[PDB]
């Protein structure tokens, strides 16, 4: 029988969790919250690799959510007295959801969720794994990792190599290998999954040599390792911005890192506040080479993967949160050329390419509303769709890739945002978790409940077998030379060669015009 207050072993000592959802489910869920997977990255461990967590005597309380990593709460709120929730540099914790029948040796598949938030916001407690664990009989782990300046500050040299947050994620995955059997998970059957910066994180583990053997499958929702804003060949803009805001100017790398280690949490938060996103670098430990080189390597051996995108990734929430929404509403045929020259610069293209962008996405269009929708379409393709299609192409010659486009505009958002918005950024997450953030219930239509049951079963079948297919689910073909992908909506359908024209434009036509 499941205990009300179950006690489990870890390498660092015993922990007590909770039994929940006994009434509204068959046989309930065990939660174990706030488990340390690394030593707190404070004092000299700020801008240093994660180190082994300390052992304890007695039974650790696993009934409270951990502190979130330091982040800008205004931005997290744009994405509720979040000021009452604990926030600390001491934030390297993970949460576990298990079916209440699980014990040492149950050998259930494990799914490890890596949250998004552009590597500057988010927390594990936002994602309640309870319904995924009970509906699909698996262990769900939600992890934290250092965010913003504390996660991704680099000097480009030995004093701060960078990618602290990715090293944290790998430390959490090593904890899962070491400990998950004590909670009834099979460490040989771990799937990493994540959305947006979390998808980028997952895709980054898929290429990182020191992450190999920490997982057996990968699910990348609306983000991969080539998401342009989250990967950089230079450390220079971030480090010079941080030196200026911190008052640690006119210092070498060694003195800059020493100066930044003396800063309080409040001083770090004030420096951190300007970053709406922060990139990973080629740090040498996590990425020995740029992800594009690792993906193209003849020695690349990716795990089986699901990779997918939504049909309106830049439709509403990203431009609103990033503060580009006002500029977009200002687009007309009169200023379009100037907007596309500015956009070309942000895309790291020559501003001469603005005419090619205009012809590809806007053509002869005059209507301002249509131009603004074409602009968001272009941004979504550049940031999410083309990178996803490129990574899927690099992987699928080595290992199974199942590709999806999620298309369903959620019923509960119809009155909250413009009616032209289709499946926005993050719209698929509640279909995978069968709940909104913090496990809050949603008024799904009957049709939406079926799409959620299907997506949960595809994901869990993939966690079990590296193949999403099973009886009663529409057949999802593996991605091969026919470029097949599953269109996820109320009536799922198979498509071929998603946005093949756009892929030709971005990967062949546009680089040819640049070469000239
Ligand atoms: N939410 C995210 O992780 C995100 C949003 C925009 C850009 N990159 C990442
Ligand atoms: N129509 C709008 O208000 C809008 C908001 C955000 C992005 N694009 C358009
Ligand atoms: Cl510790």
């Amino acid at each position: 029988s499941p205990e009300a207050n179950p006690i489990r072993n870890t390498h660092t000592g015993q922990i007590q969790g909770s039994l929940i959802h006994v009434k509204d489910t068959k046989a309930g869920v065990h939660t174990f919250l706030g488990i340390p997977f690394a030593k707190p990255p404070v004092g000299p461990l700020r801008f240093a690799p994660p180190e082994a967590p300390e052992p304890w005597s007695g039974v650790r309380d696993g009934t409270a959510h951990p502190a979130m990593c330091l982040q800008n709460l205004d931005m997290l709120n744009e994405a509720m007295m979040l000021s009452s929730f604990p926030m600390s540099e001491d934030c390297l914790y993970l949460n576990i959801y298990t079916p209440a029948h699980a014990h040492e040796g149950s050998n259930l598949p494990v799914m490890v969720w890596i949250h998004g938030g552009a590597l500057v916001i988010g927390m594990a407690s936002m994602f309640d794994g309870s319904l995924l664990t009970v509906n699909e009989d698996l262990v769900v782990v939600t992890i934290q990792y250092r965010l913003g300046v504390l996660g991704f500050f680099s000097t480009g040299d030995q004093h701060a190599r960078g990618n602290w947050g990715y090293l944290d994620q790998a430390a959490a995955l090593r904890w899962v290998q070491q400990n998950i059997a004590h909670f009834g998970g099979n460490p040989d059957r771990v799937t990493i999954f994540g959305e947006s910066a979390g998808g980028t994180s997952v895709s980054s583990h898929v290429v990182s040599p020191m992450s190999q053997g920490l997982f057996h499958g990968a699910i990348m929702e609306s983000g991969v390792a080539l998401l342009p804003d989250l990967i950089s060949e230079t450390s220079e803009m971030v480090s010079t911005t941080v030196a200026k805001l911190s008052g640690c100017e006119a210092m070498d790398s060694q003195a800059l890192v020493r100066c930044l280690r003396g800063k309080s949490e409040a001083e770090i938060l004030a420096i951190n506040k300007v970053f709406k996103m922060i990139p990973a670098v080629v740090d040498g430990e996590f990425f020995p080479r740029h992800p594009k080189e690792l993906l193209a390597s003849e020695d690349f051996h990716p795990v089986p993967s699901i990779i997918g995108v939504n049909n309106d990734e830049f439709g509403w929430s990203i431009p609103v949160v990033m503060g580009s929404a006002q500029m977009i509403k200002g687009i007309t045929r009169e200023n379009l050329q100037a907007v596309l020259k500015d956009t070309a610069v942000q895309m790291m293209l020559p501003p001469e390419c603005s005419d090619l962008l205009m012809e590809e996405y806007m053509g002869d269009t005059e209507d301002a509303q249509t131009l603004q929708i074409q602009f968001t379409e272009m941004m979504g393709d550049f940031m999410f769709v083309i990178p996803a299609l490129q990574v899927a192409h690099f992987q699928r010659s080595h290992a199974p890739v199942y590709f999806y486009e999620f298309q369903h505009p959620p019923s509960y958002f119809k009155d909250v945002r413009p009616p032209h918005v289709k499946a926005d950024h993050a719209d698929e997450i509640p279909f995978v978790f069968a709940s909104f953030f913090w496990g809050m219930k949603l008024d799904f239509t009957e049709e939406e409940e079926l799409l959620s049951r299907r997506m949960m079963k595809y994901w869990a079948n993939f966690a079990r077998h590296g193949n999403p297919n099973s009886e009663g689910l529409p057949y999802w073909p593996v991605m091969d030379h026919d470029e097949q992908y599953l269109q996820l909506d109320i009536q799922p359908a198979v498509g071929r060669a998603l946005k093949a024209g756009r892929l030709q434009f971005w990967t062949k036509t546009l680089p040819q015009k640049i070469q000239e």
